[PDB]
């Protein structure tokens, strides 16, 4: 079986455009994991540096709900990317298995998204393709977003991207032709989202693009008999077809939709903690391993994604049968 570094590599969860990501398992820890794949060979230069700068932003991006990154594999040819393993795969697949989530359902589920999305808001990075196709579940159906930081040509795509994104989730403003860059654009893909989690289908849809992009540009969409008032009010904060007139989502983590049962556990900005890299338990197994204490000191200290650091942090991550 084809290995890469410390991984054996297994099937194939998805490829497309210069990406290929494959299930894969560390062999010292034991623990599933996801390799993104890129084949260097098919950039030119400027694409070259692009997807490095790229990588630089995954990172910096350390929150429960986004997929992390555990260790860099760099050859000649191709860059591996070793990530967090979603086991229960994309949100997408999930509605259409079992259906619209009941509110309280969707509630965690957003909750975990938009403390994710805010937390890199903060660092002024932006996704610009939300959509449920990247919205990962994990073993415990926790929210995963994928792809943070990535353009779209470093992704393996949704069914339906175009214009490097997925249509029905892209905002008003980008059919007018007008600045596409700014969280607000995320922020218009959230109320799509959260719309599908609640509903099962898409607020805005079409049988071809024209026909979805002046449906978008309308803005108007249909409040299911079932949906509670309190989550129609919060779908009004997203789907506003004025940017500037859209709440920010410091001010959409106090609605009352989003903490009804949270009452003294109100939504706020994400606080990263800092990351503790003196565990004595697990620096004595990977001694045991035949690391020195030292390296792995070095390696944790300047956070280096090698094989080192990603050892420790698997070993932090709970074992699965
Ligand atoms: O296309 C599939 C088919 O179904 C899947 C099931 C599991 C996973 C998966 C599990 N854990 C991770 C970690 C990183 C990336 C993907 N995954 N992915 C997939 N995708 C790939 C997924 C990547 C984001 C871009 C849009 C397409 N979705
Ligand atoms: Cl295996």
């Amino acid at each position: 079986q084809p290995h890469i570094g410390n991984y054996r590599l297994l099937k194939t969860l998805g490829k497309g455009n210069f990406a290929k990501v494959k299930r894969a398992r560390h062999i010292l820890t034991g623990r599933e994991v996801a390799i993104k794949i890129i084949d260097k060979t098919q950039l030119n230069p400027t694409s070259l540096q692009k997807l490095f700068r790229e990588v630089r932003i995954m990172k910096i991006l350390n929150h429960p709900n986004i997929i992390k990154l555990f260790e860099v594999i760099e050859t000649e040819k191709t860059l591996y990317l070793i990530m967090e393993y979603a086991s229960k795969g994309e949100v997408y697949d999930y509605l259409v298995e079992h259906g619209r989530m009941k509110e309280k359902e969707a509630r965690s589920k957003f909750r975990q998204i938009v403390s994710a999305v805010q937390y890199c808001h903060q660092k002024r990075i932006v996704h610009r393709d939300l959509k449920a196709e990247n919205l990962l579940l994990d073993a415990d159906m926790n929210i995963k977003i994928a792809d943070f930081g990535f353009s779209n040509e470093f992704t393996v795509g949704g069914k339906l991207d175009t214009f490097c994104g997925s249509p029905p989730y892209a905002a008003p403003e980008l059919f007018q032709g007008k600045k596409y860059d700014g969280p607000e654009v995320d922020v218009w893909s959230l109320g799509v989202i959260l719309y599908t989690l609640v509903s099962g289908s898409l607020p805005f849809d079409g049988q071809n693009l024209k026909e979805l992009r002046e449906r978008v540009l309308r803005g108007k969409y249909r409040i299911p008999f079932y949906m509670s008032t309190d989550c129609e009010n919060l779908l009004k904060r997203f789907l506003v077809l004025n940017p500037i007139k859209r709440g920010t989502l410091e001010q959409i983590m106090k609605d009352r939709w989003i903490n009804a049962g949270h009452e003294e556990d109100e939504l706020k900005p994400f606080v990263e903690p800092e990351l503790d890299i003196s565990d004595q338990k697990r620096i004595d197994i990977m001694v045991g391993m035949g690391y020195s204490q030292e390296e792995i000191q070095e390696s944790l200290s300047k956070m280096k994604y090698d094989e080192i650091t990603a050892t420790y942090l698997l070993l932090g991550r709970k074992s699965s049968e």
